[PDB]
């Protein structure tokens, strides 16, 4: 029932993502000179290195909200693509995967803690 224990779950579960090779599209912000049209389509930018500084800041409460952020990676990507097919967006559909393998159990610990604070 420990409260804050989700930071470092979150923390380890991002070392291995920064370590999945199907993760480099999304470590740091989309190259806008790359993707010129980029903030024509998306309005809202995220990516790891974001995530894990925002983390580090103490600027999450939550391990909900940290969840929302990685969703906008892979929402942005597919919301990008011109394929359903394509490159990045395959990586992008195997990382989900792995992300919500791992983070089912942070959130239900947490969510588990809260209720047994309010008990
Ligand atoms: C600029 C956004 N990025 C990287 C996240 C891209 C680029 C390309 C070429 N294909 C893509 N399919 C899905 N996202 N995506």
């Amino acid at each position: 029932y420990d409260i804050q224990a989700w930071k470092k779950q979150c923390e380890e579960l991002l070392n291995l993502i920064f370590q999945c090779e199907d993760s480099e599209p999304f470590r740091q912000p989309v190259d806008l000179l790359e993707y010129p049209d980029y903030r024509d389509i998306i309005d809202t930018p995220m990516d790891f290195a974001t995530v894990r500084e925002t983390l580090e800041a103490g600027n999450y409460e939550s391990p909900m909200e940290l969840c929302k952020d990685v969703r906008l990676i892979f929402s942005n990507s597919k919301a990008y693509t011109p394929s359903k097919r394509s490159r990045i967006y395959s990586m992008s559909l195997r990382l989900s995967a792995f992300f919500e393998e791992h983070i089912s159990s942070v959130l239900s610990d947490y969510k588990s803690a809260l209720r047994f604070h309010k008990r």
